[PDB]
C-alpha cells in the first residue's frame, strides 16, 4: 500500500519531537543570556546617544537578582528604556511569536527580540517596568500573568532604564538560587561591555 | 493555572513540528534539485578523473524524463557511477537516515538530502554502473515495504539512473508541465548541459 506524501512529512517531522524538546529544555537557561544581552544593548544604545550629545554618563550597569524566597530572578539596566508603545508593541510581539523564536534558535523594534521568548518558557509571571531615557518620560509596567490577556499600567518610581521579574515555574526554581545562576552569569557576563553585578557582587572583570 | 515548563517545550516543539511539516510539504519539489545535484558532482568527479588522465571526455549531461501514464519522474548521468557494495551503503543509509535528514532541514552519489526522493516515492529504482573499466551494472530497489533488494542488470550505462515512481499526491512531478519550471530554474546551478525529455533546459 502506498502512503500519501502528506501524511509522511507529518510523521517524519513528529519523529523529532523528543530530540529537539529534550535539547532545548535542557539549555532553557539561555534566558539568562539572551535578557543579559538586551540590558547590555540598551546600555549602549544610551551610552552613545550620550557621548554623541556631549553629556555626562550616569550610572550605566546591569544588575541580576535572585529570590530563592518568592522564587523570582529579575535583571535590570539603567539604559536607553523603552516607551509606554515600545513596551505594548515589544513584548506583545515577542509573546505571539513562539513558533518563530523555537525556529529562530534550532537555527522587531524595542529591546527585545523573538529569543526574548525564552523568558517566558521558564515564567508563570513576567513584570517589565520601563521608563524611557528621554527627559520627562513616566515609568510603565507591562505585565503578563499567564492568563491570554497582557496589562500595561503607568508605574512611579521606576527607574530610567528596564527592570524585568521573572517569577519562575514551578520545575523552573534552580533560577532563584545565587548558587545555579553564579555560573551561568560569570561565563556571561565576560561577553558585555558593562558592569554585571549579581546580588551586589560583581561578576565580570 | 501555571504550567510546567517541561510542558511548555513540548507544546511549543510539537507547533513547531506541524508547521514545519507543512511548509517542507509545500516545498517537496526540492527532490528535483537534490537529484540534479548529485548527478552534476557525479559527471565533475568522472570528469576530473578523465581530465587528469589526458583523455577526451566523452558526452557529458544529465538527462530527465517523465512518464504521466506511468506516474514516473527519472534522473540520469554518465558519471562515475556507483559500485555494488557502495549502492547497498549509501541507499540503506539513507533510508534509514529520514530524521537525520529532517533535523538538518529543521536546522539549516548521495547525502541524507537524498530522503527528499523517499518522500515523494512509492517506489525507488537506482541503477548503477562504475565507470572503472570491467564493472557490472547493478540495480538497488525500495518497493515502498520493508525490505531492499539488490540485483544485476545488464544493459545499465556507465553512471547512475534513478526512477522514482511518485506517490499519490506526488502526480504533477510527472507531467512535463510542472517538472519544466522547477527543472529551468534549477539547471542554472550545474556546470553540465542539462535535458528534459531530450530538450535542452540550461543555457
Amino acid at each position: 500500500q502506498g502512503s500519501t506524501s502528506k501524511h509522511e512529512f507529518q510523521a517524519e517531522t513528529k519523529k523529532l519531537l523528543d530530540i529537539v524538546a529534550r535539547s532545548l529544555y535542557s539549555e532553557k537557561e539561555v534566558f539568562i543570556r539572551e535578557l543579559i544581552s538586551n540590558a547590555s544593548d540598551a546600555l549602549e544604545k544610551l551610552r552613545h546617544k550620550l557621548v554623541s550629545d556631549g553629556q555626562a554618563l550616569p550610572e550605566m550597569e546591569i544588575h541580576l537578582q535572585t529570590n530563592a524566597e518568592k522564587g523570582t530572578i529579575t535583571i535590570q539596566d539603567t539604559g536607553i528604556g523603552m516607551t509606554q508603545e515600545e513596551l505594548v508593541s515589544n513584548l506583545g510581539t515577542i509573546a505571539r511569536s513562539g513558533s518563530k523564536a523555537f525556529l529562530d534558535a534550532l537555527q522587531i523594534i524595542g529591546q527585545f527580540g523573538v529569543g526574548f521568548y525564552s523568558a517566558f518558557m521558564v515564567a508563570d509571571r513576567v513584570e517589565v517596568y520601563s521608563r524611557s531615557a528621554a527627559p520627562g518620560s513616566l515609568g510603565y509596567q507591562w505585565l503578563s500573568d499567564g492568563s491570554g490577556v497582557f496589562e500595561i499600567a503607568e508605574a512611579s518610581g521606576v527607574r530610567t532604564g528596564t527592570k524585568i521579574i521573572i517569577h519562575l515555574k514551578s520545575d523552573c526554581k534552580e533560577f532563584s538560587s545565587e548558587a545555579r545562576v553564579r555560573d551561568v552569569v560569570t561565563k556571561y557576563s565576560n561577553f558585555v561591555s558593562f558592569p554585571l553585578y549579581l546580588n551586589g557582587r560583581r561578576m565580570n572583570t
